[PDB]
Formats: C-alpha cells, sequence, structure tokens
C-alpha cells in the first residue's frame, strides 16, 4: 500500500442486505442460513436500511420498530452482526425499483412554508429528505427517532457493530441535484437545490451577516445591486458553472451552499452520539456519493459535484472529523474513462477522498456503486480498499453473491480476508548507503507487482544485518512476492534473486525468511 505501508489490520468485509425486506426476499430461516453461507466466506456484518418511512408511519411517536427487531433476532441466531441504517430518505418512490417507502408524511405538515423540502434551478420540487436547512424539524424528528430506536435496539446491542447515518437522499450526504424529475440523470450536470424561499432568504442573511450591508457586499462582489432582494442564488446554472464560480460572489455562495451540508454533519452526528454512546458504545458514521460524471468537463469543470455540494472535500471532510465519523465512500470497482460526454472520473475521486481521509485521520469504509457481474471488478475493489488504506468493503449487495457460487467464491478469495501480522525477513541484501528495501507481491495486498506508488517497506536491523518488517497480510491465501532495493532517487536498482511466496499465509504470526 500507500506510504510503505500494508493492508488495514482492521479491514473487515460486509453485505449489504436487499431493498426489500426479508419476508418479501425469502423467510427467516434461509436467511439465517444465507447469514451463515455469508460469514463462511468471510462477511463479517450485514449492513441494513430500516426507514424513517416504516419506523414513525402513522404519527408524531408512533413507533413501530417490530421489523428491526425481528431482524436482528434473526442476525443473532445466525451468529452474526449487523450495522443499522437510520434510513431517514426515502427508499425508491419511482418505476420500476424494488421499493416506495416515503418519509413519514405527517412530516411535512410541522411547517408553513418551504423550510423542509427542496426547489432547483427549473422549479421542480425535491421530497425525499427533509431539507437540511431546516434544523429546527431536524433536531426534533431526528433526535427522538434516534433514541427511540437506541431504546428498542438495546435487548441486540450485541449484535450491533456499528450505526450510519442517513444524511441526505439515498443516504447520501448531498442535494437531491441529479434526478429524472428535474432533467438532471446521469450523465448531466445537475442543478442547484437552493430555490425555494427559504434558502433564497437564508443565503440574503448570511451574505449580509458577512459584509454588514448590501452596499458592503456590492463592494466585495464588484457589483452594483439594487435591493437587498436582489442577492440570490446563480439565476444561470449552467453559466455559474461555466465560470461564475470563480468570482468573489460564486466563491461565497459555494461556501454557503457545501457550508448547510457541513453543519447538518455536526448536527445529525451530535444528536446520534448522545443516543447511542452510552448504550451501544459503536463508531457511527455517514455516507458521501461519488459524483463522478462530468469531473474534468472543460466547459463546467466538476459539473456535477457542485450542485451535489461537493466543492471543497477537505473542508467538507473536516466536518466529518469534528462531528466524529466515519465515512463510506462509494465506487472503488471503477475505472477512469474521463470522455464525452460523460467525463467520468471515479477511480481519481476515490483516490482523493481516500487520502484526504487518510490525512484528516477519518475512517475509510469503501462500497461499489453498481452491482459486480465479473472477478475483474472485485479485484479492481481489492486495489483500492488494500491500498488506500479502508477498514471495511460493503459489497452491494446481497442477492449478487448470495445466489451464485462462483462469484462469492471470488470475493471470498479476493475480498473476504481476514488481516494477520508477518514479519517477512530478507538476509544477504547487497544494501549500500542509501538504498531501502521494499517488497511487493501478486495480490493487491502486497501492491500488485507495483514498485512506485504501493510496495511495503522493510527497515534494516542492525543487529542481524537483514531487512525485515511486520507486514499485514491475507490469512490463508497463497502469496508470492520480492524484495527489491530503491536508490535514495527513488530507482529499482535490484530485485530478489528467486521470487518467495507463502502457500497460504498461516493464520498465526510468524516469520518468513529468506535470502537475496
Ligand atoms: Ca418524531
Amino acid at each position: 500500500a500507500v506510504n510503505g505501508k500494508g493492508m488495514n489490520p482492521d479491514y473487515k468485509a460486509y453485505l449489504m442486505a436487499p431493498l426489500k425486506k426479508i419476508p418479501e426476499v425469502t423467510n427467516w430461516e434461509t436467511f439465517e442460513n444465507d447469514l451463515r453461507w455469508a460469514k463462511q466466506n468471510g462477511f463479517y456484518a450485514i449492513t441494513v436500511d430500516f426507514w424513517w418511512g416504516d419506523m414513525e408511519k402513522n404519527g408524531d411517536q408512533q413507533f413501530d420498530f417490530s421489523y428491526a427487531q425481528r431482524f436482528a433476532q434473526s442476525v443473532k441466531n445466525a451468529g452474526m452482526k449487523m450495522i443499522p441504517i437510520i434510513s431517514t430518505h426515502q427508499c425508491g418512490g419511482n418505476v420500476g425499483d424494488d421499493c416506495n417507502v416515503p418519509i413519514p408524511s405527517w412530516v411535512w405538515n410541522q411547517k408553513s412554508d418551504d423550510s423542509l423540502y427542496f426547489k432547483s434551478e427549473t422549479g421542480t420540487v425535491n421530497k425525499e429528505t427533509l431539507n437540511p436547512l431546516a434544523s429546527d424539524v431536524i433536531r426534533k424528528e431526528y433526535g427522538e427517532l434516534y433514541t427511540a430506536f437506541a431504546a428498542a435496539m438495546k435487548p441486540y446491542k450485541d449484535v450491533i457493530a456499528k450505526i450510519y447515518l442517513s444524511g441526505g437522499p439515498a443516504g447520501e450526504l448531498r442535494y437531491p441535484s441529479y434526478t429524472t424529475s428535474d432533467g438532471t440523470g446521469y450523465p448531466s450536470r445537475g442543478k442547484f437545490q437552493a430555490y425555494t424561499e427559504f434558502a433564497k432568504s437564508k443565503f440574503r442573511l448570511w451574505v449580509l451577516n458577512k459584509y454588514g450591508s448590501l452596499n458592503e457586499v456590492n463592494k466585495a462582489w464588484g457589483t452594483k445591486l439594487i435591493s437587498e432582494l436582489a442577492i440570490l442564488p446563480p439565476s444561470d446554472g449552467e453559466q455559474f458553472l461555466m465560470n461564475g464560480y470563480l468570482s468573489m460572489y460564486g466563491k461565497d455562495y459555494l461556501e454557503w451552499y457545501q457550508g448547510i451540508l457541513e453543519n447538518h454533519t455536526k448536527l445529525i452526528g451530535e444528536l446520534a452520539h448522545n443516543a447511542f454512546d452510552t448504550t451501544f458504545q459503536v463508531p457511527i458514521g455517514a455516507k458521501i456519493a461519488g459524483v463522478h460524471w462530468q469531473y474534468n468537463n472543460p466547459t463546467i469543470p466538476h459539473g456535477a459535484e457542485k450542485p451535489a455540494g461537493y466543492n471543497d472535500y477537505s473542508h467538507l471532510l473536516d466536518a466529518f472529523k469534528s462531528a466524529k465519523l466515519d465515512v463510506t465512500f462509494t465506487c472503488l470497482e471503477m475505472t477512469d474513462k474521463g470522455s464525452y460526454p460523460e467525463y467520468s472520473m471515479p477511480k481519481t475521486l476515490v483516490q482523493n477522498i481516500a487520502t484526504l481521509a487518510n490525512e484528516k485521520g477519518i475512517v475509510l469504509n469503501g462500497e461499489n456503486a453498481l452491482s459486480i457481474g465479473n472477478e475483474e471488478e472485485y479485484k479492481r475493489v481489492a486495489e483500492m480498499a488494500f491500498n488506500y488504506n479502508f477498514a471495511g468493503f460493503t459489497l452491494l449487495r446481497y442477492q449478487d453473491v448470495m445466489y451464485n457460487n462462483s462469484l462469492m467464491g471470488k470475493f471470498k478469495d479476493l475480498l473476504g480476508v481476514t488481516p494477520v501480522m508477518q514479519t517477512i525477513v530478507v538476509k544477504n541484501v547487497p544494501t549500500t548507503i542509501g538504498d531501502t528495501v521494499y517488497i511487493t507481491g501478486n495480490r493487491a495486498e502486497l501492491g500488485s507487482w507495483d514498485t512506485k506508488q504501493y510496495p511495503i517497506q522493510l527497515y534494516y536491523d542492525s543487529h542481524s544485518n537483514d531487512w525485515r518488517g511486520n507486514v499485514v497480510l491475507p490469512a490463508e491465501r497463497n502469496i508470492e512476492f520480492k524484495a527489491f532495493i530503491k536508490s535514495k532517487d527513488g530507482t529499482v536498482k535490484s530485485w530478489q534473486t528467486i521470487q518467495q511466496s507463502w502457500n497460504p499465509v498461516p493464520l498465526k504470526t510468524t516469520s518468513h525468511t529468506s535470502s537475496w
């Protein structure tokens, strides 16, 4: 892996449950047996969606956690762990998908205005999640929801491995900028979701708080606004994304726009920490979308990320370290295309989020965006996950490996791995001054034979004159590798005479000694 280190010793693989409830898929007994089969292949937990639309349906605080309870009973019977996702967003909702669980329709009557939903550049209304701008309804409704759930899942705390939160549409912390209804579906650019009277208002009160007076606003934006009512979100998102984003106004609008997400993150992460910390004592996290299309579009750069609210990921992730939340990112199985018309750069995006995240000490969890049909995608996932320090990989979805044994075997081989500590030792290395020793191997956990970005580093032991190093490895898998010397100039001088191997890597901690 990256920075000369190994795979994360805390890597655990997880399975995403289906969208539909288990009794709409199979029965609780073959579900338990499927969970046993999963764990037999390296899955540690099953991550599942518990929808607010189901858990507090009839009215305010007329709660039903019977399904969540029933579901954790089988998880306990199967001797598995689970990761509930308190899904405060809508499931499906439209034509042809495997669910339609709206958010409890009584929520929308808490206000008379438009504080609560979203409206786009062209007037499209979106009601998939509650608008983070309405933080008073969000503190009331989410706080209560979270604590009623902690109360009912307390019997099952020994089966809860972590708790995930929904921060927006599709469980992603972002705005509803890409939808078929708004004419923004992949691979086109999103539209801004700041046109409700309430957002418009909140932008103008923010701007005015920064500058003080309209006069000060016109001074800083180099404009000539008439009234304060002229302080508005962009009227042409296409022009904004084209170049209005470079002006001081543009920079202030996007700071406000991304800022609401950052605040929403500190707020749901506060409410969930209060409610689940004493009782459960588990890591809590939220998800961020991989809006990889229109990344490198020359005309409208980062054309889909900026309407979704992702303008400065370093600053966005900073809201996550402060709220003490883990982050899940989503397209580990994709590669970079970067061409017309989609301008898709997903592998560069995941490499960037991964690096900021490790620089900040935020725990990474990966997810694949789409279903994986071949070994290849699993091998691509293995590369990001193991070379960019992911503490977890959640496979999307259940039925894909559960009703295809060959694919499940490929998963077991590449991603349903258990990390184990091992000492690699290389004797008789002709290391002249300045040189460094590295090992690279065949599996992605050893760098896929790469020597510049991903090799793991070994350190000279002066007492016994060999290069050695405690490497985290895939327990019980066959590995091949070789040591090599990287001269001070980062140049590969030479390699080990004979390629080494461990068939398989023992499950216990040993040492593999070998000579140059
Ligand atoms: Ca409530």
